[PDB]
């Protein structure tokens, strides 16, 4: 089998529920077992049950909603018992955040994680397949890296076989 993982991302919180009730209304027509939590203003959905085929319609599906009700949205397709790892950064100055995303991106690289990502003014959300647990450690230890230097929230969701961790400082 394949999994499925699609996050949105946008400043209005009606937004994303009109986006998620669709979302689960799609993913469940075609039979697909649909996990989903919704934390700030991050919405992440993960699809299982579902065919190749079916995943591509999924991803039609998610960019659709982008244009319908204005969200950010990103989609990984990866394989079962992969671990995710989705993370957060918050913060006024753009600048500071594309430095985050660039350091990001380098260290996923560096450990062969599969990285896609959403960027607005003032959020950025990165969503990483493919890396076990020594290896979010790591990622983790930059996020943080990251955090003191530029003075940016960050939030993380992870996900591994049968867990979904949620960490938030302080």
């Amino acid at each position: 089998m394949g999994v499925m993982v699609i996050v949105f991302e946008g400043d209005d919180l009606e937004a994303l529920e009109k986006a998620l009730k669709e979302m689960i209304r799609q993913a469940r027509k075609f039979a697909g077992t649909v996990t989903y939590t919704l934390s700030g203003n991050r919405l992440v959905i993960v699809i299982t049950g579902v065919p190749e085929q079916v995943r591509k319609e999924l991803a039609k599906e998610a960019e659709r909603l982008k244009a319908e009700f204005n969200i950010n949205v990103q989609y990984q397709i990866m394989g079962s018992g992969s671990g995710v790892m989705v993370i957060v950064f918050e913060g006024d100055d753009l600048e500071a955040l594309e430095k985050a995303l660039k350091e990001m991106i380098r260290q996923a690289r560096k450990f062969a994680g599969t990285v896609t990502y959403t960027l607005s003014g003032n959020r950025l959300v990165i969503v990483i397949t493919g890396v076990p647990e020594q290896v979010r450690k790591e990622l983790a230890k930059e996020a943080e890296r990251l955090k003191a230097e530029f003075n940016i929230n960050v939030q993380y969701q992870i996900m591994t076989g049968s867990l979904e961790h949620h960490h938030h400082h302080h």
